[PDB]
């Protein structure tokens, strides 16, 4: 039965994410389910009831086409004229391409010789305030520097079992003083549904010229796509955040050990 | 029990070979048990060696390799070795300097590797691929062009029985006129594509065009260049699933598709099944 969930991290606009079944659409054969997948639609303004947006999404005729680039890809495009979902018409009518392993549990099972549809079965809406969200650019997150210390976080979620994931905040040039500096940042955390499951961080306090990091979104789709697929239709809660200071460049992992900081001085606030 | 496999795609007497290890990420503190956290891999790269595979395996199993979980854009695993080398000296750059990998490409469950306990990579299996490698750059494979036709391949493997398919992107060509089913089939046949499996990153596809290359196809298939397509890049999840299994190519189909997503609505896929010997499998 289709269901809708509204998530408000709380740190008009709303990010819409659909979950559904990739299945055969030829009316001469059965609608055989090939894979379970997702369709991130992005941000858009809407004052419609979530149950009304869900009802329209379930009535859409969405086509899935498997293709390749560097890796397996899925192209999604819609055939049904829109009414309440007109804020997301750019993605639905222009069509979009995704990394298949990020939006699909088994792309290798989707056939090329038989037309496919994406039967929407579930919707997730994340309430926002800027008409989008801010993410750290890929080049900044992937950058490694000699004689630097990476400020990372190990976040533990309780799945309503536990699951952990690591986040990279930034780097600093190379003790109890670090625990106080992190407290001075005034970091606040919340979960969202950007790409399935996402972490939202906002620094309410003071920062010493970070330049990498006012609210950052860290979608689990980018951090660990496999775990993100596993948590697609589950309620999550942050139950622990630990700071993990580590070396940046791999040749320095031999020289410098990790320093794990546990929150005992109001370092991190979870909403 | 540790085992070693030698794979020869067969597409030189210089003894160049790619080494790839499989093993268990486990607790290394001697005060606690060696609890297995995750199964993973360690691609070591290319190196010259005339040592027996069983001798290279024996040395690899004796190495003290440290695993350190970390983050960037995504979950990472850093591997570095503590044991002095003898036969594995050709792979000393990766082993001594240390290397970082995308955890989902070299590990089945990175979220299960703890940060509060030292970790080790206990080598349990080795895979050597004999070489005479070249890969298409990421920017070329990911590039999408308006009014273009992507020349892709759907490869089916039999896991020695169950099957698995994967798609490969060869190159793009301008959309003109409509090429017939027999015209494109004839052009593909003229390329003389030859295929073989290797072990680059676990499982890999090796393509060589022995015939004449199309003057209209924008691809990196040179006159006598062997392109390597590691399944680690194509479908990292399927590549992990096939880590310790024998594979065989049982079907190759050409799939001509549009390039930009807005053209999937307008143009359909054209599947060209292998008859006439478009694709030779070794």
């Amino acid at each position: 039965v289709p269901q809708v969930r509204v998530i408000d991290p709380g740190l008009c606009f709303m990010y819409m994410f659909l979950l559904g079944v990739v299945e055969d659409s030829d009316p001469l054969g059965p609608p055989i389910g090939r894979a379970f997948g997702s369709l991130p639609l992005g941000v858009g303004r809407s004052t419609a009831k979530p149950e009304e947006l869900l009802k329209e999404a379930t009535e859409l005729d969405i086509v899935v086409r498997r293709t390749a680039g560097l890796n397996e890809k899925l192209v999604f495009y819609n055939n049904t004229p829109l009414t309440l979902l007109t804020p997301w018409r750019k993605v639905l009518t222009t069509g979009s391409v995704f990394n298949a392993n990020q939006v699909c549990n088994a792309v290798n099972l989707i056939p090329l010789d038989t037309p496919q549809r994406f039967r929407v079965v579930y919707m997730s809406i994340t309430r926002l305030s800027d008409n989008g969200y801010y993410t750290v650019p890929r080049r900044m997150l992937e950058f490694r520097s000699v004689n630097a210390v990476a400020f990372n976080l190990l976040v533990t979620l309780r799945i309503d079992p536990e699951a952990t994931f690591m986040v990279h905040i930034g780097n600093f040039r190379r003790a109890d003083y670090c625990k106080m500096k992190i407290e001075k940042m005034g970091l606040v955390f919340a979960l969202g549904g950007i790409g399935g499951t996402s972490l939202h961080i906002r620094s309410t306090g003071k920062m010493s010229k970070t330049l990498h990091a006012k609210t950052l979104c860290y979608p689990l789709m980018d951090i660990n796509e496999d775990l993100n697929r596993l948590l697609w239709r589950s309620r999550c809660k942050i139950v622990r955040i630990q700071a993990v200071l580590q070396p940046s460049v791999p040749q320095e992992f031999r020289i410098y050990d990790d320093v794990i900081i546990n929150d005992d001085q109001g370092l991190f606030k979870v909403l």
